[PDB]
Formats: structure tokens, sequence, C-alpha cells
């Protein structure tokens, strides 16, 4: 028999109007084990292999808030991985596997598994449709806007066929003025609508809920302070440096996955930001820098 | 069969539990462990050390009564293990309490929201609603921790971690109970139930002679001051022996109060006191026993005994 | 068959930190019928006899507060009557008969009785251990500090062997400067840590929850007013007098047994208090003094 | 069998009860008695007299309908007696309501917390939670109270006391219901259902001719004023006959309102009025019927009849 | 510690020798028990507290019975204990 793995997926933040996978597109919750959002602990095993096959899948929304904040969390599975995110509130019952209850009460949803071996995404494939097992979509619509409602767990029995040299679990992203985040050599901790640069400032929203390690490489002309807040606190040893036209810093912070209308990591005060290069690693608290 | 099943849930109001003892024979044994103090940001074992709850019968936090019977034996098992968080609050206060068991006894604690859910064996419901966690047992015999070993991983059975976040700040939310059937194999004469802990400048606590009342992230020394954060909740008996150059005063902080006849004395380079205090184990950001006002503190040596309110000295 | 007697024992006041029998030592709840705390109505029958034997014993914590104040009331029986009060929170499960639930919910605890005749305490015995049936200990530890949580009832079937001329149910206590309450010729309405005198003032805390009658005899040099508040209200006819160096007053008040950080009966404004002599009787409301 | 039994209690939210009548025959009989007004300090029968609820069928407080049928008989029993406090409030308001039955009918009331619990037969739960008290019956036949006796201890079956404290101040907390199977032995012609009460200066009410609408701690006279605290909650018909020297006015206070055509007159040393008021029985610290402004009041004589809103005089 | 420890203990052992064979390891005494215990405490404080005044003897507090009152002597200038356990 296999081994179950309970894994944290989201911290569900409620909404008033209508909202999909909360701040993000219909790209986040792909059913591949090469996805840090749905698989925070199996992505390290998924870097060693190229074929997977799912056996048991349950979603387990567990509430956290007091029973005073009305809401409706829905959990939806697609067989596609390229269908668009749902548009209305009432385009929810038209899916195949769906559980939609109130915010304050726990749920469950079982997903029937196939028997086909599928590729583990270390790419840059064009068709995600034939690779993934499907999407997971999470919808909130009543109210109780800025409140951590609950959190969604996920249980798996994943087996892997033929191995591989390890896919490098360190991102590498580049921003230009007017550009977006563009990943390089994987994985997908950051999605492209997660950052912004100006002529003087810089910011990153991080919602995967881990403890990470940055290496800022920012091309500016003056120095700038680096503040960490909103979703994440410093494991406070953030040592930066200046020199030539580069700006180099290294940060250890612990995000919490919750949305906020403040960037998690923010760089301000400088002038003429042109490029920002990143590396994120998912480290632990012992990887700080002694003053 | 209509493909959508509407199920109704009636969330009533405050759920509580009522606990009676019988007790009968000359063995399940429920005990309190903590009172869960909710916090806003993120917190482990609620301000206590990163190593505190630790499955030996020679551990004062989990077994304040069995630790005396554990001194007369060497081997132990643990048969039945349940953790039975009981709420004390209505459905009005938000928050989350999680109960975690490690198979290690030397890991650290989260230090994230990521690590709370999938540890291996964890129950993470809300504050106002009851939990129940069971731990599967083994059949191995392990040493009772005497004459303290270093790698206490092959000795203990594991940790308990008790993580809360996103409260409901510092309120009596609930309390955690613990059940055991402990059996003991071949006996000792006894074990010395008096700690001996030593601090140097820049160092931490290093315990000798056992048991584990104080743990190394509980004390701090400076060139002129000294402090202990006793978080075990008993009534104790100290003997401060502090290598100073001047005299000083000893006050009793927030976690504890005197039985107010603490007699101390100065003399040679040593400074010797003897205090009887009663601690509560709740957090407070004051040292529970504080010695300040002196100069050139280098060593502090301790003896702690768990004595009642008649072992105080008399003016 | 016998006759049951439901009797009020405490008004349980919650606590934040850790607290035994709330303001008092491990002397209060001795299992003798010569104890006004555990036996407010059988102490009048216990003054006539010298041997007792208990038959049925139940404790019946009945709550009073709304279910918003978290707490933990514990009720503990000892077979000793000279063991010390428990030290920690977690030295509760190590007793023999114990029920510990939340503040807002009722409990029950039955105590198995013996068959030995034991002496009724009209003394000044050294060993209470062989006389009493045991202790009762009451512990509160979460929070909800200054709140009347509930009250503990107690049921008995007590039979008495050979009679006696009546033990005088009027206390007599003396305080000196720097001294404490020292009782004389019984009973035990007041315990020694229940009073304080200064060079100018005087106070008594009364937590047995009855209606009483004082005779203050205070040796001062000037007069002083007598205020009653905190736990008890005047049945308001308090007539005092002055004269020579004595100060004599007579008060009828009704305590409620609840703790408060104000003395129940307080005497202030005078100068050179040296001795205070008392007599307490447990009277009724008709024993006042007409103006 | 593990010596510690964890039992879970789910305290839901507001519990209520729903009461319907059927009624069928040409006999259990539920009635309201009070609406429990919680108080902060300590209070008996909620501001009413120390003697009010009193087990005769000739008592308007407990039997506003049977008192007319009780006039046609002499003996009575009481077979079934339940008291069934129904809450009207959520689990948010603290407090305590106790329900007490005495075998005496002439004792006083507490006047402490000591006397509430162990009276003989008492239920003392919280405000938000339901109670139920049953009273065991006898087989004796007792006189219906006519042509008022003095020692009404051998006549009545007992008292009801209804003590609240530590509220939740003056809020509609709950209400108290009362069930009876009353049977009557040999009949009278009738009984005169009109009180006659007389007050002198310094004295109290002394009732004649029955029944017990007003009770002696309900009225006060001065040299110049007069007041009644009617706490029975009906619609009545007064005839004030006050021995004065001057005229005066009559107002209707807080417990009651006019049917506003109260016609009075002066004349000789008497002063004669005739009022129709409708009282509610709730406390208020104003006299419900007040006569003030006169001089040298010596006697006040009364007649009260329980008349409906058509027995008012006309301007 | 109670005072009248007669209703508490089960008795004494006395172990009298005479007319020796002076201070020689002669023999040794063994003791057998089946002890059973009824209802439990938290613990008992296993640390003595004994106090001597001038002219007085040992008066023990807080238990157990390591030292007993004919074991110590004080003077104006000296002090001694005969620990025999
Ligand atoms: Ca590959
Ligand atoms: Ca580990
Ligand atoms: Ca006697
Ligand atoms: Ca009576």
């Amino acid at each position: 028999r296999g081994i179950l793995h309970t894994q944290l997926v989201m911290s569900v933040v409620g909404s008033v109007q209508m909202r999909t996978n909360n701040g993000k597109s219909n790209q986040r919750f792909r059913l591949n084990p090469s996805n840090p959002a749905l698989f925070p602990t199996l992505a390290y095993e998924a870097a060693n292999y190229d074929m997977y096959r799912l056996k048991k899948l349950t979603l387990r929304y567990v509430p956290l808030v007091t029973v005073q904040n009305s809401g409706r969390v829905a959990m939806i599975w697609d067989p596609d991985s390229q269908d668009s995110a749902p548009q209305s509130r009432q385009e929810i019952s038209a899916y195949s596997r769906s559980v939609s209850t109130a915010v304050y009460e726990k749920c469950s949803l079982t997903i029937p598994a196939d028997n086909q071996w599928r590729f583990v995404a270390d790419n840059t494939t064009v068709d995600r449709k034939l690779v993934d097992f499907g999407q997971l979509l999470f919808v909130t619509h009543s109210g109780s806007d800025g409140i951590e409602t609950g959190d969604i767990f996920l249980d798996c029995e994943v087996e892997f066929k033929g191995p591989q040299p390890t896919a490098s679990i360190v991102q590498k992203t580049v921003i230009d003025l007017g550009g977006t985040l563009t990943s390089f050599e994987g994985p997908s901790y950051l999605m492209p609508p997660d950052a912004f640069i100006t002529s003087s400032s810089f910011g990153l929203f991080v919602d995967v809920a881990g403890t990470y390690l940055l290496t800022l490489v920012v091309t500016c002309s003056t120095t700038g302070s680096v503040t960490v807040g909103g979703n994440s606190t410093l494991v406070g040893d953030g040592r930066a440096a200046y020199g030539s036209s580069n700006y180099i810093a290294s940060i250890v912070f612990t995000s919490s996955g919750v949305l906020s209308t403040t960037p998690s990591v923010q760089f301000s005060g400088s002038s003429g930001v042109s490029r920002v290069q990143m590396n994120i690693c998912r480290c632990k608290q012992g990887n700080t820098f002694i003053l």
C-alpha cells in the first residue's frame, strides 16, 4: 500500500464580489506533482522523476474563523487544465465534481483517479492539457472580505515511474520596466502577475506559504532599503550590500499564503530600476546571516 | 441520486465537556498539560521552549505525578496516547489550535503555516470546537532519562507541539488533556530529583544530575544581572550560588510569587540565596526569578526541588 | 433512611494564573461537621455531638455565568487532611477522586464513605489527619478573573453518636499590631489570613456567605467610622459608641462569599489601634438595632 | 475503565419552549405567574411582597381564574405541582434564577446567598437555561381562605419564592409557569370578592372581607400624601375614602394607567374617589395609585373589584 | 509530620546485642515485606528541614525522617551531626 500525504494548498480568503483562485489566474492549481502550490512536499520528490500516476485524491477544506462571517467556499475539479476560470457565481453547478458550502463548516470532495502514466512538467510544454490531470478551482462569494476563512488540505497517494537527474528547485525571474515576471529553469513559486517595478521602487507578492531565500540582483543607480511585511516577517538578519550599478541583497522570510494589499517583499527609495533578477529556494530558519 | 445532496448542519453555540474522576484496585490517567492561550501572529508551545513537551515519564511537564514513580524504574513503554483538547469558549472567537506529534524528539517547531497541517499525525481544528488526536504505540522498551544523555532521540518517544495562530489573543481559550497507560520494567534504587544547572557568560544552561525542570532556552546572564523563566507550574525551592563581586537583590517576577521569606546572604566571592516561589507556567515578559544589581556575574549554579509551602525559611 | 442536606460551599471565582481554595489556605475545607464552610447548617447540629459518620457525599458544581468566560473548575478530594495544597496546574490528575471541567458546565463527584466513627473537632487537636475524613480542594485556571463563575453544592447523610453540651457557636478573635487573627473557643468562621490592622485602620474579609453579628472592641485613642462594603451590605442599623480607650460597635451585615479586593468590614479614621476583639454569631435580619 | 472519562457537551445557543393549548369534557392547568426580571444585587419575588405567592386557590397571583370558582367551595387539595421556568434569552446574558417552595407560608425570604440553595426543595440553574421543579403533594383537606384568618400557616400549602441575583439587570429574562390539579369539597354560597383595607397613621394595611389583592407591605400614608403599589396585574375598580381636611388630586403611576375618566368629589371630612386602572405587575419606583396634595390624612378605606374597561364613569 | 506517630506506624524493631564479641562484623539483618498502597498523592517533598536552637534538639519539618532528634548537638561555638542512614 501507498503512503498518504496531507498537504496545505491555500489559506482561503473570503471575498465580497466574486473571486477565483484568489489573486491568481487559472494556471496555479495544475494537477502535476511539479507544482509547489498543490504539492509543497512532493515537489521535492517530483524533481527526481518523469512519470507519475495518482491513486487517491481528497480535498479537505477545514475552517478557521468563528461562525459569524457568512461565505461560500467552493472546490471544483476540471478534467481539463486549459479551460478558463469560471466567470459568474452561477457557473459553478455546471462542473462535474464540486462541493460548495458555507465558510464556517468543513467539507470533503473525492476525485476519481485514472490509471494512465503522465509526464511530470519540467518545461515549457505548450499543451498542459495532455500532461496535467486537471485543474482545481476555488471560489468565494458572499462577503467577509479581508478575513482568513479557512485552509484547504489535500491528500495523495502518488507513485512515480522512471527516474531523472534532479530538476533544479530554484526559480530565476527577470523583470524589465513595463515587463512582467518571466520564469527561467523552473519551478513555479512565483506567477507572472506577482510583481511590479517603477522607476524607483519594487515589490513581490508571495502566496505559497513557505520560508524562502531571495537573492535580489537589482540594477539601480542609488541604494535602497528593503522592507518585509504584509504577509511575511523577516527572520531578521537581512544583509544587503552595494557596490557598482548592481544592488545585491539576501533575505530570509516566512510567508503565510494569505492575500494582502501590501507587497510581501518591497524595495524602495532608490532611483532608475531597470532589471530585477531573483532566485528563490524554500530554505529553513537556520539559513540566515549573522550580523 | 439527483447528483446534489443537500445536508444541513446546525452549529449550536458553545460546546463544552465535563470531566469526572472515579477513581476506583491499589491504568488510564488523564492530566492537564496546558491552558491554550491564543495568539494573533504565530506561536508554538505557547511561549515555552522548543523542546518542552517530550515523551518520557521523567518529564515534569507531561507527568508531574508519575515522575516520582518513574525514578524507581529504568524501562518504560507507552500503550495508549490520546490528546483531547477541550474548548472553554463560545462560537464567537476565531482562531486555530493544532496538536502535533513528532517521532523525533529533537526537531524544531514551525515557524510557518506550511508545517502545521501535514506533519505526520496532526489535528488542526478551530478554537471553539473540540479535537481528539490519537498516537499509535510501539512495543519497544526505552530508557527512562536518568544521568542525562545527549542524543535524547533514542530515549524519548516524541514531542508534542501545540501550535496556535490567528486569534483571539491572550485569552483562556481551551485546555489540553493527555492519557497514558505507562508500564515500567526493572527497578532502580531511585533517581536524584534535584537539578544542577550551570551558566557561563555567553553560554546557556547545561543541566546535570536530572530531571528537566529548566531547559537551556530559559535563562540569561549578563555582566550584572540574571533571570530565569520557570515554565513548569509548581512550587519550587532554589539555591542560587552566583559568583559575583558585589551583593544584589532577588525579585520574583510575573510567572510566580514568593512565599515571602526568601533569606539570602553575601560573604566571599559567592552569593548564596534560597527562594521558595510558586509558578503558574503562563507567559509573562518578565523573568520569573530575577537577580540584578550586582557586578561581574560569571557562574550561576542551581538546585531545584519542588517543595511545598512549608519548606520556607523563617525571619 | 437518612435525610439529605444540600449545602452551599463556595461561590467559585475564576482566576487567570492558578489558584487553590480561592483566597485561603489548605485548612478551610476539612471534612468535619464542625466546619461552617462545608456545613453551614449542620454545624448547629454538630455542636451537640462528639462522633459522626458520613454516609453519602456528592459535589455538585452548578454554573451561573454565561458561556463566554472560559475556565476550568476542578473539585478534588484527599484522604489526608494535612497534605499541602496542590502546587501546579498539572498536579491535579495525580489525585484519586477528581472532576475538572469548564466553568460553564455542571459536574458531579461522588465520594465513597467509610464506616468509622470519628471525632467532631471542638479543639485544638494537633493531628487533624486522624480526625477529619479529608480535604476538598477547588482549583480554577484559565482566565475570567473577577467573575462569579458558579457555586458548589454538597449533599450529605450524617449520623451522630453520643451527645455533648453545646459547643459555643460564637467566635472570639484577637489581633495585635504585627499579629494575625487567633481564634478562641471556636468555630472557624474566620481564618487567620483574613484581617489586617495598621496604626490607624482595620479590615476583615468574610467569605463564608452568611448574615452575621459583630461586636467590635477596638482599643484606640480617637473615634472612627465603620464602613461595610465589597462583599457585604449593611442591614443598615449599625450603632456604635465611644467612651474610654475602648471603641465598641455592633454590626449586622450579610456577606456573599465572593472574593473582592476591598475588606468586607472596614474601620478607618482613628489613631493608635492596638487590639481588636471580635465576636461573630451568624444571626438573622431581625437582630438589628433600631435608631 | 481507563479511569478518566472524557464526555463532550455541545452547548448550542438559545433554547426556548413552545406552549400550545388544546384544550379538549365540560385537570391540569398551566398559567403564567411572572416574567422574571433579573437584577444585579439580590432580589426575592421581584420587588413584590415577602408573602405574595402563597398556595391557596383564593390567591389572585397564582390563580386569577380559579379564584372565582374557589369562592364557591370550602376545602381544597393540590394534586400535581410543577414549576416550569422557560427562558427567553440566548447564551449571552449571565445570571441565576432559583425557584423555592416552603412548607411554611409565613417565613421571610433570603436575604442571603446562603439560603437560596438548600431550602428543602429548590432548583437554581442559570438564566438562559430551563428549569423544572416538582412539589410533592399531600392528602389533607385545607380551608379556602375566606373571612381572613390570622395564622395562615395551617390554611395555605406553602410559598413560592423565585430568587434572582447577579444579572443581567432589568430585562425580560424568562417567565414562570405553574401547573395544578385542584379539587374542591363541600360548597359555599359564595365569597365576597371585594377587599376592604384600612390604614391609620403609622400603621399598615389591615385587610377585611377578603381576597388578597393588596398585602400589608404595599401602601404608605403620610400627613399629606398616599400611595399604593398594586402588583397583581389586572384591571381594577377603586373607591378611595380618605379622611382629610382639604381636597387633593389622584394620579396613576408607573405600574398602571387610567381608563381616563376617574371621577372624584369632595364634601365633608371624607374624600371619595372611584378609579379604574390597569396594572402590569412590573416594578416601578413610583406608587401605582397616588393621592397627594391634601392635609391631615388619617384613614384610607378601600374597595377593589377587578372590573373590565366598561365599568368606568363618564364625563 | 504528625506528632503522635503511634497511630500511624506499625511498630518498632529493636535489635539488641550484648556480651560479645566486641566491634566485629558479626551478622546482618534482612527484612521482607509485601506492601500495598491505597489512594495516591501528587508527591511528598523528599527534603528534610530541621532546626536547632541553643539547648533544644532537632525539630523536623516537611519530612522524611533522615535525621532524628537525638542526632545533633550545638554549642556556643561548634556544631555536629551523627548521620546514621
Ligand atoms: Ca523530465
Ligand atoms: Ca524530524
Ligand atoms: Ca467534644
Ligand atoms: Ca419555616
